[PDB]
């Protein structure tokens, strides 16, 4: 990467502060998966792992995070894919402490996992980034605005990224590190 360097030496210092909580969605995240990049270039972020990743349920992926957390020393910042952000949405929208803010890379349309009935069209408690492609088969890009809106997310437009997995390109994704460093920066207590 153009950026590497960069990258990896903002992002370490912002692990001194904050962590990162990887959020998988259905069937877990694939080692060519951007999630899994990231984990094995950042080997101290955080990770939810579980039994049975087969089956969306909201109340699972929702204790999963809730165990992740119970064990955090300093503040998290949920990077979510997918179902994976729905439920990072969930649980900062039903009062969860100790959040910094939340990434949504490719959160799905509720209904898609009908969970339409749980997630809500309001404002998220904390600072918030949504990355939404225009080939997403899980939102649309409009859809994305909407809820982008709604939960006072700023909303970025990554283009024909597909679904944003192994099988678009991402990946590396350095773009999502880059943003990512950026948007924790402002996040770090001591800066
Ligand atoms: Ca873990
Ligand atoms: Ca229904
Ligand atoms: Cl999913």
């Amino acid at each position: 990467g153009m950026q590497t360097t960069e990258i990896d030496l903002r992002l370490t210092e912002v692990s001194q502060q904050l962590t990162m909580v990887l959020v998988p969605g259905l069937r877990d995240s694939d080692d060519e998966h951007w999630q899994s990049h990231w984990e094995r270039r950042f080997p101290h972020w955080q990770r939810i792992r579980q039994r049975e990743w087969y089956q969306a349920d909201l109340d699972r992926w929702v204790l999963a995070i809730r165990r992740e957390l119970s064990v955090c020393t300093q503040p998290v910042i949920l990077i979510g894919h997918s179902f994976g952000a729905l439920a990072a949405c969930h649980v900062v929208q039903q009062g969860q402490e100790g959040i910094a803010g939340v990434m949504l890379v490719a959160p799905a349309e509720p209904m898609r996992f009908e969970i339409d009935d749980r997630i809500q069209a309001s404002p998220l408690s904390v600072p918030t980034l949504t990355f939404a492609s225009h080939n997403d088969p899980l939102m649309s890009f409009t859809r994305a605005q909407y809820w982008a809106q709604a939960w006072d997310s700023e909303l970025v437009d990554v283009g024909e990224a597909g679904h944003i997995n192994a099988e678009a390109g991402f990946g590396p994704w350095e773009y999502g590190l880059k943003r990512l460093a950026e948007f924790s920066e402002i996040l770090i207590p001591n800066r």
